[PDB]
């Protein structure tokens, strides 16, 4: 009636030597968890990382945002302090439902945001921080700088836990991509407020990802697992197509609200959870999730890549293709410069890479066949990674290119894929030029590297 809170989502109480290593934990829970999409995760009582911060000279922009159900939002990509955003969001919960902020019950706000967001009526507008750190607003963990830090805050700078250590370990393949992907690799901060929202969506490349929330009000989510993303989506596109209209950016990405009894009614599997003040929350590859703010909060969070992800990757590379959505980087490039690293991955990773490789070694050939059965003769090595993004996206389907792509002198600057050689310009195929990252001759080597390393 009205609103049904979806079943809870797992939550997990590593004792110090599981939590120890975040990798070692997160594979051990992954049978569980990825049957549900999120997963909570409370550390050891004592694991207390220190939070210290002057609210006053903190400052961020906000972003504003309307309630709509259904409604399409942009991806997040006329100025607070954190005192007085505070101030503005206590006095915002305060005065909506006349009573002191820590006295309204979660089940009555989560109740609450779901009628706000469907009722036509109500125009309600909430704001919210989104941004990665930077010199005006770092991270809530301990860093290091020319300032000094406590004892206990160095106990804390080297934890597996502490998400600006996240994407750089010896097993998150993110690591050594060397790429300007800073969006991806790099933690974001989002500071909440009542019903301060975001909308369903997925991981860029389907990485899994993992928030902090560092103190204040808890977190709601939502939750699907991977293997029901394409059911949801089916369900969105029938309800609300316009937000899958065709968009020229990644920045362009549309996403929305949408009740979870909705998607529970058409047989999509949700899963729900409060997240509170020194709790983890972790993502899943594929895995829907969304959710609100209970209240002032602040919370951390950032994208990872473990060796269970690559296959994955790869997959939702493909599908990217096949969506003409543009990449965040270029899945080969990184299989690539790892494979080039060999010496110094660690020995499952390696084990890992030269299975994904093999796959992208067989692909490449059999796309270098066809190409050449099309005529397209004339080639040259190109030093793929060096171009700019934007300089090597596929004029058709948008995939950035690293391995091969065709090019004609023709349209000069233009390149396509293999998968879509004909769509180049109205030359001959003899005008087009295959432009090579790597002969197959050096490939091979590549990967025996990597197999040695496993052993
Ligand atoms: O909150 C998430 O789960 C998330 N994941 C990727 O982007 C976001 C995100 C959501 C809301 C606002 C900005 C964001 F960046
Ligand atoms: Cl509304
Ligand atoms: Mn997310
Ligand atoms: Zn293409």
């Amino acid at each position: 009636s009205m609103f049904l809170p979806p079943p809870e989502c797992p939550v997990f109480e590593p004792s110090w030597e599981e939590f120890a290593d975040p990798f070692a934990f997160i594979h051990k829970i992954r049978p569980i968890a990825e049957q549900t999409g999120i997963c909570k995760v409370r550390p050891p009582p004592d694991w207390q990382p220190p939070f210290a911060c002057d609210v006053d000279k903190l400052h961020f922009t906000p972003r504003i945002q309307r309630l709509n159900e259904l409604e399409a939002q942009t991806r997040v990509k006329s100025d607070y302090t954190l005192r007085t955003f505070g101030e503005m969001a206590d006095a915002f919960k305060s005065d909506y439902f006349n009573m002191p902020v820590h006295m309204v019950p979660t089940e009555l706000v989560e109740k609450e945001f779901w009628r706000l967001v469907s009722t036509i009526e109500e125009d309600v507008t909430v704001e919210y921080g989104a941004d990665i750190a930077s010199k005006e607003f770092g991270s809530g963990f301990p860093v290091r700088d020319g300032i000094k830090l406590s004892p206990e805050e160095e106990e804390y700078l080297d934890s597996g836990w502490n998400l600006n250590n996240m994407p750089v370990m010896e097993q998150s393949v993110l690591a050594h991509i060397t790429a300007d992907i800073c969006g991806m690799k790099l933690p974001w901060l989002y500071v909440g407020m009542c019903f301060s929202s975001f909308c369903w969506h997925i991981e860029d490349h389907w990485s899994y990802s993992i928030n902090y929330l560092h103190w204040g009000e808890p977190k709601t989510w939502y939750g699907v697992p991977g293997y029901a993303a394409e059911q949801l989506e089916n369900v969105m596109k029938k309800l609300a197509p316009e937000l899958f209209v065709s968009q020229p950016d990644l920045l362009h990405q549309l996403v929305t609200i949408m009740n979870p009894n909705t998607l529970m009614t058409h047989e999509v599997p949700v899963y729900r959870t409060n997240q509170c003040a020194g709790e983890f929350v972790i993502t899943f590859p594929r895995a829907y999730h969304s959710g609100f703010n209970q209240g002032f909060n602040f919370a951390e969070a950032v994208n990872f890549c473990t060796v269970d992800w690559l296959p994955l990757g790869r997959q939702c590379v493909e599908h990217y293709r096949l969506l003409h959505r543009y990449c965040v980087f270029s899945h080969d490039e990184m299989i690539c410069k790892m494979a080039s690293k060999a010496d110094v991955l660690d020995v499952v990773v390696a084990s890992t890479v030269q299975k994904d490789m093999a796959i992208m070694i067989e692909d490449e050939k059999a796309l270098r066949e066809t190409v050449r059965k099309l005529g397209v003769i004339d080639s040259e090595r190109m030093d793929f990674e060096l171009l700019p993004d934007d300089e090597r996206q596929c004029v058709k389907c948008k995939t950035t290119c690293f391995m091969s792509a065709i090019s004609c002198s023709c349209k000069p600057g233009l390149l396509v894929c293999l998968h879509h050689v004909k769509e180049l310009c109205s030359c001959p195929p003899y005008k087009y030029k295959l432009r090579y990252r790597y002969t197959l001759d050096d490939l091979y080597p590549m990967m025996n590297a990597l197999k040695l390393r496993a052993e």
